[PDB]
């Protein structure tokens, strides 16, 4: 018992999603990543099944952590008289889709289509788990640079879904949906589709559409680069302004932009020089 099943190295990275640092699994040398956050720092709060008082993140993340891939899984936790250690896979190599687009820029319509369809697999996952992330982004996906796996992280944000009305939000505001801008009010499915198109947008033209309030609620989308137009067409549509004229997830993957997509080995190869 105790937390010291793990041998601490270098910290990976810190923000609002924590401290997270590389670790090792001592009784079998696998990889991990380790991150600590404050209680005090910590808002939403849920419980286990055996009712004991755990962060949401916590909740959530067992929730979808069970069978395979989309997600990095939580392999164990621990309780501090201040803070939680969550204990999660670490892939390796690695390197999180805001990093790759600031180093590459704008994506290959082909890579953008492998990435956003394992995106779109690792979200249905989550839902069908009943687990919202509220804060899909580059920044919250590791890419496996070596399989060309993506892996959603950091669901700090995230909440139980439901099919009424959330009033409450606490992700990024730049991937919020026109409805919370304005009413402070937005659904699950509808608001996760308005991130999904921020999110391609992003892919294929380096940058996010919106950066004010006034051009969320506008809801006009300019195009900076050179992007197909069954690829501006899908998301617009993701795009659109009320909540109800989006797309499924359904509707998203059978959209003539999103067929033959690259297996993830494939997009390594030709993609990611491995
Ligand atoms: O699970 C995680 C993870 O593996 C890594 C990671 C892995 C690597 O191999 C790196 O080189 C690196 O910088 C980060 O970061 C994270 C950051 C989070 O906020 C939350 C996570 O769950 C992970």
């Amino acid at each position: 018992p105790l937390e010291s099943q793990y041998q601490v190295g270098p910290l990976l990275g810190s923000g609002g999603f924590g401290s997270v640092y590389s670790g090792i699994r001592v009784s079998d040398n696998l990889p991990v990543a380790i991150k600590h956050v404050e209680k005090d720092r910590i808002s939403d709060w849920g419980e286990l099944p055996n009712g004991t008082r755990v962060p949401m993140e916590v909740v959530l993340l067992k929730k979808v952590s069970s069978g395979f891939s989309g997600v990095i899984r939580l392999l164990d936790w621990f309780e501090r008289p201040d803070s939680f250690v969550l204990i999660l896979e670490r892939p390796e190599p690695v390197q999180d889709l805001f990093d790759f687009i600031t180093e590459r820029g704008a994506l290959q319509e082909e890579l953008a289509r492998s990435f956003f369809w394992q995106v779109l697999e690792a979200v249905r996952h989550c839902h069908n788990c009943g687990v919202l992330h509220r804060d899909i982004k580059d920044e919250n996906i590791l890419i496996d640079l070596n399989r060309g796996e993506l892996k959603l992280i950091d669901f700090g944000s995230g909440a139980l879904l439901k099919d009424t009305v959330y009033t409450d939000f606490d992700g990024t505001r730049v991937y919020s949906p026109p409805e919370w801008i304005r009413y402070h009010r937005y659904h699950g499915r509808s608001a996760a589709v308005w991130s999904l198109g921020i999110l391609l947008y992003d892919m294929v033209c380096g940058d996010i559409p919106f950066e004010h309030d006034e051009e969320i609620i506008r809801g006009q989308v300019f195009f900076r680069q050179r992007v197909s137009s069954e690829c501006q067409h899908l998301i617009r549509w993701c795009l659109a302004l009320r909540p109800s004229d989006r797309p499924t997830f359904e509707e998203i993957q059978n959209h003539p932009w999103m067929q033959d997509v690259l297996l993830p080995q494939e997009t390594a190869e030709i993609h990611l020089h491995s």
